[PDB]
C-alpha cells in the first residue's frame, strides 16, 4: 500500500452533521493518545476546538493536518468497505424456563500458564489448566461445560446455545433483559482448548460445502437439526469466559479500548493505518446512499493485501447486523496526518 | 539416521568373558520388557540360555537376531563413544560448618504442566512452574535456589556447590558419610528451566577455548575463581531434585529403571535405539586398549544429530569418573534386532 498526498480541495465534502459526529468520535480517542507520538498535540489542539462549530473543525483540520489517499495495487484508490456490528441477544439475569444457557465469568480454579520467558515458542499459545495435586491438567472443554456447568459465577442466562457460541466467537455483546435494560459482556478468559470453528465440522460431516458456510447457514442448519446442536457446539472444544462491564449506552470497546461509535469507527490494518488516526471515507450504503464522513480508526482488522480495505462499525443489534452483513461497497479512504510529522512506513 | 543390515561374520569378535557379561547385563532388562512388542519374545528365549556357556549364547544370537550397523551423517558408521558414571562425594546427613550445600528432594509447590494432549508439540519439553494466584509462574532458577534455598525435603549436605552441579549432571550419585556409610541419590524432578552447560558460559567469557573444555578444566577454573563460582553455576538455570534410596551394592537405575552395569550399559538415542535393545560395541578406552563387547541400551542419552553416539556407563567412584571423563572415542555400533520384526521408523 502507498500514500499519495491529496489537497484538501480534492477530498469530497462532508455535511456539518457528519463532520461533527466524525470529529467527536475521533476526539473521543484523545483521552488515550495524551502521550502518543503523533496525535497528542492534534488532540490538545482539538480539545480546545469546539465540537458544535463546523467552521472551527475545518480550520483545525486544514490548518493542522495533511491528507493522503490510500492506494493499493491494481485497483489503486478503489477499495472495499465491509461492515461489522455488536450483536444483542435475548436473556435474563436469572435462570428461567426460557433462559437456561449460562454465561460464565472467569473461574478461579483456572490457571493461566505463563512460561514464555523460558520458552518463547509459547507466545501466542493460550495455555491454561486446572491444578490437581501437583499437575496442571487440561481445563474442562466446551462440551463438558455445556453438560455439567462451570465452577464460576453466572453473569447472565441466554435462551439459545447458538447465541452463546456466537457471543464467544465475537468476544463481546449485549444481553437484552425483559424490562428492556441491557447487560454489557466482554471477553475475560478462555479454557485453554484450541479453537475449532463449528463451520469446519459441518463440512467434514458432509452437511455444508466450504463455500456455503456462512453464519446464516449454520444457524439455518441448527434450526433444521435440533437433535444435533449439542454435537455441533461440542466440536469447538474452546470455551470463552466473560466480564460484565458497567451498564452503559456506549458502544463496545475495540482494540484501542475506546467505545466504538456507530457509523464513525473503522477497523483497519494497524501497520498501514496507526490506531487512533483520523480518516476520510467516501462510500455508500448497500442501498446506494452516499456515505461521506470523517471516521476514526479505533479497532483492528487488517489483512491488507492488494486492495484497500476497512470495516465500518454500524452499531449494535439485529438491524445493524443486517446492514453490516450487506456492506460490500466500493470506497475511497484518505488518511489525515499531522503536518510536520513524517508518515509511517 | 539409518540402519544398514550387516552379516554376523562382519562383526568383530568378542572374548567369552565379554560375551557373557554383556549378555547378562542385557538379559537383566527382560523383567521390564515382558510387554515389549520387540524384545518380549527374545527375552523368553534368552531366559533358558546358560550364561556360563558362550557357545549357547552365540547360538541364540545368531539364530534369532540380525545385526544392523548404525550410521548417521558424513562419518556414517564411525561414531563418538563418551562416558558417564556415578560420582561419590563426601557429605553429611545434617548441615555442618564443613557441609553447607543442601541436596533437595521434589518441592511440594512444584507443578508439572501436562498440556500435551492439547498441544502435542510440547511433548519434548519439561514445563514446570509455581502457582501464584491464578498464574503458573516459572519456578525459581538454579541461581535463586542456590542463593536462597528451596521449600523441599533435604536429602543430604555437600561441601562444595560444584559437587552438586556434577551430581545434577550425571543424575545419580552416592554421598559418603563420616562413618563410611553411603546414601544413594537419583534424579526425581527438575525446576523446568532449560539446561545450559556451564562449559558454554566459560567459553562465552573467554575463560576457556572450546577444545579445552573438560570437566577437569572447569573444576580447575572454579578452584582458581572461588568468588565467581555462584555466577558460574547459575549460568545453568536448570536445577535437579533427587530422591534418596537406601544404600545397596547394585548399580544405579537408568531410564529403563534397571540397575546399570559398569562397562556394559549405554545411554542411547531412545528413538533410534529402543530401550532394552542389545547392541554390539567396538571402540577403545582412552589409553587405546580395545573395547569390543555386546552392551545393553538401558539409559537415555543425547539424541543423535548427524553423528552416531552413545554414552558408556563405567561404574561409580573417582576412578570410574576419570575413565568416563576421558572417554571421547571413535566407535562402531551395531543394533541387534529380532528377525522379521520391523525396525523403528
Amino acid at each position: 500500500a502507498t500514500y499519495a498526498k491529496a489537497a484538501w480541495s480534492a477530498l469530497p465534502p462532508v455535511s456539518d452533521t457528519d463532520l461533527q459526529a466524525g470529529f467527536v468520535a475521533w476526539r473521543s480517542s484523545c483521552t488515550r493518545l495524551k502521550n502518543d507520538a503523533v496525535w497528542a498535540k492534534p488532540c490538545a489542539t482539538a480539545a480546545a476546538v469546539s465540537d458544535k462549530d463546523p467552521a472551527a473543525i475545518r480550520q483545525f483540520l486544514q490548518r493542522d493536518l495533511d491528507a493522503y489517499a490510500l492506494r493499493a495495487g491494481g485497483h489503486q484508490a478503489d477499495g472495499l468497505i465491509t461492515g461489522y456490528y455488536e450483536p444483542i441477544y435475548a436473556g435474563s439475569l436469572t435462570r428461567t424456563a426460557t433462559a437456561t444457557v449460562p454465561v460464565y465469568g472467569t473461574p478461579d480454579d483456572l490457571v493461566v500458564v505463563q512460561l514464555e520467558s523460558l520458552y518463547p515458542e509459547l507466545k501466542g499459545k493460550r495455555l491454561r489448566g486446572r491444578v490437581e495435586g501437583k499437575v496442571l491438567k487440561p481445563y474442562d472443554d466446551a462440551g463438558t461445560i455445556a453438560a455439567k456447568g462451570a465452577n464460576a459465577p453466572v453473569l447472565a442466562w441466554l435462551t439459545d446455545p447458538m447465541d452463546l457460541q456466537l457471543l464467544q466467537i465475537q468476544g463481546s455483546g449485549r444481553v437484552r433483559l425483559a424490562d428492556g435494560k441491557q447487560v454489557r459482556l466482554a471477553y475475560a478468559e478462555q479454557n485453554g482448548h484450541p479453537y475449532r470453528a463449528i463451520g469446519r465440522w459441518l463440512v467434514d460431516q458432509g452437511q455444508l460445502k466450504k463455500e456455503d458456510v456462512t453464519m446464516d447457514a449454520i444457524r439455518a442448519w441448527a434450526r433444521a437439526n435440533p437433535a444435533r446442536v449439542p454435537e455441533l457446539l461440542r466440536s469447538n472444544p474452546s470455551y470463552v469466559f466473560f466480564v460484565r462491564n458497567p451498564d452503559s449506552p456506549e458502544g463496545p470497546r475495540g482494540s484501542l479500548n475506546v467505545p466504538l461509535t456507530a457509523g464513525y469507527s473503522v477497523a483497519v490494518d494497524r501497520s498501514v493505518v496507526p490506531l487512533g488516526s483520523l480518516l476520510w471515507l467516501s462510500t455508500t450504503r448497500p442501498d446506494g446512499t452516499p456515505v461521506v464522513r470523517p471516521v476514526a480508526a479505533q479497532d483492528t482488522g487488517g489483512a491488507i493485501a492488494g486492495e484497500v480495505r476497512a470495516d465500518l462499525y454500524w452499531g449494535s443489534g439485529d438491524a445493524a447486523g443486517k446492514l453490516a452483513g450487506d456492506m460490500k461497497q466500493k470506497g475511497n479512504i484518505w488518511m489525515l496526518w499531522p503536518k510536520g510529522v513524517p508518515l509511517p512506513n
